[PDB]
C-alpha cells in the first residue's frame, strides 16, 4: 500500500530472456503455424472468429518496441497464440498438434527461466 512496498524483484533481464525464448520458440521445427500472421483473406472463417489474431512475428515486433509493459503481457501474449490455434484447429491435425507441442515447449521454459 502507501510507502509499503514488497521488495524488489530484479526484472532487469526480463527483456533479453524473453527476447531469447522467443528466439527459441521462433526455431522451433513446429512453430511454422505460428511464424506471421493467418491470412485473413485467405482462410475462410479466421477474421470472425478469432477475436485477436497473434503469431509470433508480431510478438517480435511488439517486443521490439516496447510495446510489453511487463513479461506477463509478453506471456499472455504467446499463450493467445496457442489458444488460438486450439479454437481453430482440431487437436488431431498438424497444426493442432505443432500448437500443443509449442505451448508445452513454452511453458517448459518459461517455469524454468521464471519460477
Amino acid at each position: 500500500s502507501m510507502s509499503v512496498k514488497k521488495p524488489k524483484r530484479d526484472d532487469s533481464k526480463d527483456l533479453a530472456l524473453c527476447s531469447m525464448i522467443l528466439t527459441e520458440m521462433e526455431t522451433h521445427e513446429d512453430a511454422w503455424p505460428f511464424l506471421l500472421p493467418v491470412n485473413l483473406k485467405l482462410v475462410p472463417g479466421y477474421k470472425k472468429v478469432i477475436k485477436k489474431p497473434m503469431d509470433f512475428s508480431t510478438i517480435r515486433e511488439k517486443l521490439s518496441s516496447g510495446q510489453y509493459p511487463n513479461l506477463e503481457t509478453f506471456a499472455l501474449d504467446v499463450r493467445l497464440v496457442f489458444d488460438n490455434c486450439e479454437t481453430f484447429n482440431e487437436d488431431d491435425s498438424d497444426i493442432g498438434r505443432a500448437g500443443h507441442n509449442m505451448r508445452k515447449y513454452f511453458e517448459k521454459k518459461w517455469t524454468d527461466t521464471f519460477k
